[PDB]
């Protein structure tokens, strides 16, 4: 499958691709405002996930920091990255469809737009000002909005019991970003695609 990466804001990225462990693709590379990088992703991926890094810095080895979804100070990619990270969620050929999503369960970044470019669904956005209005507890010093289980540690933001509600923080993401997963147990957000789409996720999309 093939995925258009393409970096609209105005300042540098760095592209991110992994399913936890392993990268997809070459699993990063730096994208300055306008360009893109295609990667090719293997049928059949399940959980795989695209995100930017922010502020980064890599010596010659491709070791560094990110200020933002950093994973493990690679350039490229093996594992997820350091929230806060706005997501790009994606499983692909499972019983003869694709399935993608935008999640904000590891806080948010950089907007986002995941769409197919292939026929037979929707894409999902999340373009709002997250990071402007972020509540104070949830702010990210080196930048972004946390979401709270990055924050507090608590069973009912992490859902580590399989049962939680939203939550006044969830609920923060969620009414500015509708179509993004705001917490574990969200009502899902997820759109069927037909197996083997291929797509483009859009960084700073408007």
């Amino acid at each position: 499958a093939t995925f258009e990466i393409v970096n609209r804001c105005s300042y540098t990225v760095w592209a991110a691709a992994s399913k936890g462990d392993a990268a997809l693709d070459a699993g990063g590379r730096q994208l300055n405002s306008g360009e893109s990088w295609t990667i090719n992703v293997e049928p059949g991926t399940n959980g795989g996930k695209i995100w930017a890094r922010t502020d980064c810095y890599f010596d010659d080895s491709g070791s560094g920091i990110c200020k933002t979804g950093d994973c493990g100070g690679l350039l490229r990619c093996k594992r997820f990255g350091r929230p806060p990270t706005t997501l790009a969620e994606f499983s692909l050929n499972q019983y003869g469809k694709d399935y993608i999503d935008i999640s904000n369960i590891k806080g948010f970044n950089v907007p986002m737009n995941f769409s197919p470019t292939t026929r037979g669904c929707r894409g999902v956005r999340c373009a709002a000002d997250i990071v402007g209005q972020c509540p104070a507890k949830l702010k990210a010093p080196g930048g972004g909005c946390n979401d709270a289980c990055t924050v507090f540690q608590t069973s009912e933001y992490c859902c580590t019991t399989g049962k939680c509600g939203p939550t006044e923080y969830s609920r923060f993401f969620k009414r500015l970003c509708p179509d993004a997963f705001s917490y574990v147990l969200d009502k899902p957000t997820t759109v069927t695609c037909p197996g083997s789409s291929n797509y483009r996720v859009t960084f700073c999309p408007t």
